[PDB]
């Protein structure tokens, strides 16, 4: 077999882009909301443009860390809690694989739209700062670069 | 990861309908018996006759929602409790996948006839209403459109 | 041919949605504007963005219904009555064929651009109300259905 | 620069059942309402089951018969006025081709289904009874027969 | 290879039409005569003249009906005795198989000839009327149907 | 070409259910009227819905069952007696076959209608109960079964 | 790849044979041993002699049942407990997929062994009789059916 | 067909054996049973179990027997009188071929199984014994012959 | 036969040209001639001697207008009403199309040879000014475009 | 292809000679009788020779004339009214289309007999002289030109 | 699609012994270490020089067995409880799959060389004898049998 | 069609390296950090250029070791406990596979970079030494071995 000896492969056109964000206080029961902030390569206009395939969301946690996290992406909600009744995938630390795949769910939207979308945030107990950091990686086509020089040569 | 990275697709000739609906409050140990309702697109006579292929249930839980919630599409029952010895599938928010995934119990069917069958949800605790939203994807025949304009110009 | 007992086909990836809108009593020589109001599966932004094709005009009257009625699409006019001298086409009931067929007046635009058109009515004489019905067929591409389940299966 | 002597052919499988019926009296301004009775080699049950293709209507009057004479095929009606609103074809004696041809509007329904359609013949003036035949021409899927003798030499 | 569970099937462009007719009351060693009557469909001038081919006639009585019973298709006789001495084939319930194939005694005749044909009826015992059905099966050319519509336009 | 030591064989997809029925005692001259039930197998919805081929019926009596025994299969009669007078085949005890093969009589129809059918049996003289066997063998589309397990392993 | 969406397929020339049966009152830590018993359409001795392949047992509860449930098939024991430390698959409560696949532990064996088989249940709590239902699903050979009629026409 | 001359062959790799036995005396109305009895030949436990196809029986009886002759093979019955009202075929003396050719009846069951099995014969009026021979004619596959001698000469 | 949906297409390697003029005031019987002007674009000398092929000319008016009023295109008149008697074409208001398809009587000129042409309008009865619009469209050769940039890096 | 942007073609080796005549004045429902000129290049023997292929006729009327105009092309007669019983078709001014096309009646004579025929022309009203243009255009066979210089040498 | 409903298979020349062994009681935390022992059919000198493939090693326990189980496969160890720190696998009672499958652990090595090895057996918890049974699964090469009678014949 | 019976293998060229290092005692919820140490035969300069393809890492604990331990691979860290927050993946006792399988990350580096990393230990409960073994598994690039002796032959 080809087994879990092997990641999960960008389809051709496309590249993934991976970055982070570390976590506010979180009183217990809470649901915090933090926003999506694309890595400036890709905040020009050129780039939030590009269109998105998959997108992966998995947490990072202090081993101390005790209680249960739950996390996911979701478009601006009313009520922070409703977004994990809608969601279409979450990343729960009580699971074998705490990781969200959200295979279409923003398929075909555009980067930029992801900074319409916020990442709900719940742990069942007291949480400090940035005692969890959360792993974005977006599935998105490749940005193209210049192949020509500035013209000056008359 | 290497676990998937693709939905299930639908099959040549079909296409899939989803929509939810929301819980009514839940006593410790009850099992409530909400039933099936086809979106208005669907309730037309031309398509309440449409076949149905696979059909999917998962649930969207609030975070705070503690115990276990099980799930599950059956015949009216004479008793709710005895649905989840016969379903041939049951949504079980203490597995590691909460869906059910029925491939055969209702292929062949049509929509209209899933108005007789019933979703059976039990807690395991008290559990207030709203809390728990019921989704619901049918895999049925793709419905027909018209091709041609009104026979007018003679 | 030797005659129509054919009516005129949907280009290939259109189809045809048709419904009607009820008329307003209209006084002689006046000039109602009523307007385009899409049917509700075509609200959905998704779908108010499917371009159109060609768009098919026709009037069902009362028997009784005397006089002359003139109907017809156009843009919002500060004019009704002007409304008639640039229409692409006119339904009118003294002539064989009571129907107005815009072959590429808005070919090319979007269902929702049609909101912010208008369908002028002129009658010669008084005209109680829901006396004419407007009906209205618009071939436009056909709107996409989901062809996949929710990745739950892990 | 076709030709006009050569009549429109029913499709391959199907064969074209012509009937009439005589009208009532009908006072001016006033719309009877007479009802489809199939033939009776059509009134078996096996036929009775036979799919509709196109539908024609054609009226024949006494040469005396003055006014406007108007009729059509619709559904029964809350308001007999109102079928020609919603018709989608008028056999009108005042346009050149006194006939209506329905091309989809019975095209899948079946004999039977005629049964519960209705004929709305409007008169602008009053008309004595039988002045008025109302020729009907169902193309319809071509009834089956018998070809094995009745098996006695057993 | 087998058995033989098959019927006697119609030859190319022929279909079998059935009908029958009930007894009149018949004195022991009498012979009554009635005659062939065309079922309504075949009445037509169009079809009074369609070609037959077999013709099949065989005997249905009541299971009390006791005494001898013969019956054949012949010309008008002078004597009615006499039709069995000249018919081609004759339905006797003395026999394993009560029934009289004609095969070509009028091939090539064609229906309403049939009605210049009678049916010879004799009984060894009295029996009562309508004790005797007599089932007659023809083969003839299949009528034609209409494949055009009224050139009702030009 | 010798004299046949071969039964006539099922076509292509059928296959043959065959059930028996025991009379009830029988008058001279009477006709009982016994109905026909399938066998439970048969009695599902999906069953009683398979389409049926050629029927066949026959006799088993004592050796001691002295007089004439006929049955025949037919739609209920207003009169049983007048079952013999139109059924398509009749077994008779007096024949060298005792048997009667419905080779179209009931082709097309399916299981279930055959349960507005029945069985009607005529005997000459007073035969006790339990004396006549009537057997029915029935040519109809196989049924389905089930090709998958149930999807536990999710 | 990536979905369980298919229901595991039984070979060529095998089907599926699905039943359930009932528990009885079972009490803390003990282990109940309810046998197996054919369906009626396979008791017949023509069937008991079909080729058995996979077998598969699952257990549906009532969603109250607090505990653990274990259950197996195997042949008699002399210790009820025993089974489970022989059996080649266990169906337990406690698992993510509560079904046993018994792979080859009966191929080659034929129905009707099933019936010197047990199914034991085990259970930590106490557990109300009828709160159990053991599904059976058995992959057979194919039951074959008749394909002639008797041979009565000689 | 056009070759009656012909006696019925038997099936390839079989071949058929055929013996009789001798009646006793049987009073009127009455039912005698007597059993099969293999032929010496056949009595070896190899033998024993060669397959059947089918079985034909027939009657020897003297001129002078008057009467009516009846007879068959079926499994040991409870009642004799009754194997006449479920044996497949049945020897009588009374048709023009007094033979019954049991075309399946016993196909696939092997010699010896016809041990278990009876043939009844019954007698309208007393009949003398070895007045009646029953013929028995027995297609079966080909028993094996002894290829090698004894290797003494080693 | 379809195609009553489609317009006339321009010529291999031509393109059309539309554009409107207003009428002026017109009172009864008499007869207005405005005159033809290039569309800005078409202006320029390389423009003006492109070769025109088909031109056509309709009207658009008031719903109100009421009266008769006639149209065409033909080169400067002594007369203005003469126009009409030499005119290749007439739109007219009372005909079931009120347009002018001037085939070839163009066909070969240039633009700016439609500079000499006149459009003569009449009208039966007093029309208001602006209440005609005359709709002129002429087929003609496609322009050519400029291929390259100025030569100033040289 | 679409019949109103093409105009109807003259046959191979044919050409299209078309010129007009003016009226004369003309009484209510008086029937003037204009005669055929040839125009002058047409006028020479070699000529008037050439044979004719179809012919047109349409008139050209000022906006002012009221009433109903008619024409046609005939032989002298004797009732001038008369001709229009006779005529192979009428350029009627109440039609859509005034005009007449002779498509055989004068296929086959050649130039020249058309100065044998005439026009009528008929007014229901009072009709000014010079009011009524008569255009008439034949197809006719190409007249030849010449290709040799005069031989003025050797 | 490969796995759940087959099962592992041997590679090509290699076939799979199956043997177990019962436990000696076990205190809470100790960790016992019995010894493998091959079948009597491998112990000769022939077999214990087979090579090994995959070795495979499941548990089966009571029901009742409460606590933690894990045993594994390794060589002689000077401290017990050290054989689980170096074991390539370990069969634990509390994952789902409860079995230790080594891949290459003893691959190449020869049966025999599994006498030098052990198996550890560790309990969180006292358990009474015989309450586990541990079941070895050795894919090794297949054993070659004798292909030759004793030379006796000189 | 089979499971998990294999090993995942080294790419083509590359080989496995495998080897061990014991923990040093930790104190509850504390994070020890131990570093990495190239087996002997690794540590050439030659070798310490290897490129590196997978890592994996597993945890051998012994049996009694009570509590949560968390491993994982990183480069150094500024706080211990924050490595589990950015490792890309870790092995957790807790979990169905304790192991830590790093497809990418290293993946391009070269052994001796390995030298830089971390082995980052967390213990939720007090742990005594060497009661953790820590197991690495490294893929990278075959090492090269001598192909020629010491040209000592002139």
């Amino acid at each position: 077999a080809a087994g879990q000896g092997k990641a999960i492969k960008a389809i051709a056109g496309y590249s993934i882009s991976k970055w982070e964000a570390s976590s506010d206080a979180i009183t217990a029961k809470a649901t915090n909301a933090m926003s999506i902030t694309l890595p400036h390569e890709l905040s020009s206009e050129k780039n939030k443009e590009l269109k998105v395939g998959r997108v992966l969301l998995w947490l990072g946690l202090l081993p101390s860390v005790a209680g249960r996290i739950k996390a996911c992406v979701a478009e601006k909600q009313a009520q922070a809690e409703a977004a994990f009744q809608v969601a279409l995938a979450v990343a729960d630390s009580s699971k074998e694989v705490v990781a969200a795949m959200y295979t279409d769910a923003f398929r075909g939207a555009t980067l930029g739209d992801l900074l319409n979308l916020q990442i709900y945030l719940y742990a069942s107990e007291a949480v400090p700062a940035k005692a969890v950091v959360v792993h974005l990686e977006v599935e998105h086509v490749r940005p193209t670069f210049d192949d020509f020089f500035t013209p000056v040569y008359r």
